């Protein structure tokens, strides 16, 4: 399968081979091609893009260097990633590279006054859902690599400060001494929480098992979720949630789908699990409610009901929901 | 499918709702029945086990109250983390993990005799029993996120043990990694793909090596997963980058913890479109093609070419495509 779900479709190929490539990167930050994406607290500036009278699509505002060559000049009060390069298999290695800048917010809101039509796509929930297919992964990509530099300035080993390094895909303490610098460690490289979603089904089959937290918007029910944790198999930490929330044991785990969840970082790992009773007993410590939805309840809801309704088609959530109802 | 392979099976029941009851942990602390396991820079201390004339098995040195006591007085100078309670007053037998200083760890050893360390991590924890092996998977990977992780990485600032150690806190009051839930007080999980690279006619499977890797030793290519990309598609890039080979359809296969320290194997079963390679030389030092009949040598008793040992993801990945042709 080729995920599909938001956040797995790019624009770009990575090409993390030049990103080694100090010489290479350093000619395509001043080439007039290249393309950046502005970033204020994680938050990219988008415009509203070619349409005639109806409704316009939210489009990612791709600077040059003409504009960006200003905040530059301040390596120190910027962070610079580079993305990868443009795909285009139709018709100097000519090559489209992206790059994702991070500014302050006291420089964004200068520049959000010139860019006029420019404007940050906040909050991250829901604004993130609008954007294209492809625009997304660049955005999953971009917000993420990002959020491990705002917040992984210093190293976790010693507390020394870090040094931004290879198109900034990693980060070397300073400290000589320190034990980072003597191998190979996570310390140094970016962050991805795994995470898995599971669509449970009553072992008669003709239900399913959803639940909310506090926080979840009134009357809506989802997939059960959760972080795997250290030493802990994909299977294992679907049969674990479940019934640590639920309290309702679960049988076959089979994996489905992948999607990437940019908040800040975190692969969903989205599985339909068999389960074995049907007593609930729910935590209130970790969920507020969960509850047995029948076929029909559900099918309702992903049409057009009804008392709960499911996350967006854009959550893997409601994607699992709907793989359930076809594997009827 | 219920994960089997190496690290796979615990012991135990994780219990993560006894980790935020304070007044529950510290009664079983010094409970007799409570079983520990001691550990020495992320190493194991492990008895040797009952048989006669082969082989002896490698088995936890499982230490009590009785012993301990004296380690946990010196709070500041050790790593304690509740693993959970045994599968089989609330009857429950819990299970803890601490770590000590390799100046009192020797002092230990010359006391245990028969027990003794188990280093270094590889190859020497593929000799524990089946369901241990999780034991150890989940204790070094919880310890190894403790010893590396001592202070915040947002501000710099040390950070406090709590929830039974599955978690860290920031002591500076205006750090922002207290507003809100961050990853930097949770403990790492670093996802990496392992894949089963089948050629476009079937018959041969794709293996490679870098320079590390022992002499003649081919293996499944693997790599970490990018933030903000997908199992599927992170298993279609890592092929490509290493070897230049294009590929198809990626189907999961299965789960492998790997605690080196903390990884998490996620073995995929891929259909190559592609057959030419083009060895990177900064990633891998060598790829080749190995038709089944090169493969099912080395399986059983062949050959110039040897795989990984079977309580490794590479070699089941491997296994699983002999058995599926
Ligand atoms: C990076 N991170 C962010 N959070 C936030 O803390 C909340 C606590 O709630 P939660 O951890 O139970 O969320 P869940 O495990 O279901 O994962 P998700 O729905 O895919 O996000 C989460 O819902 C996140 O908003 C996190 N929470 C936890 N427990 N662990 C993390 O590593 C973490
Ligand atoms: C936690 N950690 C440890 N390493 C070590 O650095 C080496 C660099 O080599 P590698 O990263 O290419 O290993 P691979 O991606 O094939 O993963 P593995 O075979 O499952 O380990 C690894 O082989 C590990 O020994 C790591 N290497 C990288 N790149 N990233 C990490 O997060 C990391």
């Amino acid at each position: 399968e080729e995920c599909e779900n938001y956040f797995s479709k790019t624009l770009l190929d990575r090409k993390s081979e030049k990103r080694n490539n100090s010489d290479w990167l350093l000619a395509k930050e001043s080439h007039p091609a290249t393309v950046f994406i502005l970033f204020s607290d994680l938050n990219p500036l988008v415009t509203l893009g070619k349409e005639s009278f109806q409704q316009p699509e939210v489009r990612l505002c791709q600077l040059n260097y003409t504009d960006i060559k200003d905040y530059l000049a301040q390596p120190e009060k910027i962070t610079l990633i580079f993305l990868g390069v443009e795909l285009e298999i139709k018709d100097e290695d000519g090559l489209v590279a992206w790059f994702a800048l991070g500014i302050d917010p006291i420089a964004a809101e200068e520049f959000k006054q010139r860019h006029e039509n420019c404007y940050f796509l906040h909050p991250p929930m829901p604004a993130l859902l609008q954007l294209k297919e492809k625009e997304a992964g660049v955005v999953a990509q971009a917000r993420s690599v990002l959020a491990w530099h705002s917040r992984y300035k210093f190293c976790p080993t010693c507390g020394n400060a870090t040094k931004i390094e290879e198109g900034g895909y990693k980060r070397l303490c300073l400290k000589e001494d320190c034990p980072s610098l003597n191998g190979v460690h996570n310390t140094s490289y970016p962050r991805v929480d795994p995470v898995v979603i599971m669509q449970v089904i009553h072992p008669d089959g003709t239900k399913c098992l959803l639940g909310r937290q506090k926080r979840f918007p009134p009357g809506m029910f989802t997939c059960l979720a959760g972080f795997i944790e250290p030493g802990e198999t994909i299977e294992d930490a679907v049969r674990r949630e479940v019934e640590e929330e639920s309290g309702v044991k679960v049988g076959h785990v089979q994996y489905v789908a992948c999607q990437p969840w940019p908040m800040p970082s975190s692969l969903m790992i989205g599985c339909l699990a068999l389960a074995v009773s049907t007593e609930i007993k729910v935590d209130k410590n970790e969920i507020e409610d969960a509850r047995w939805f029948t076929r029909e309840q559900v099918l309702d809801v992903l049409t057009k009901g009804q008392a709960f309704f499911v996350p967006p088609s854009r959550a893997i959530a409601h994607q699992l929901i709907k793989h359930w109802i076809r594997i009827n």
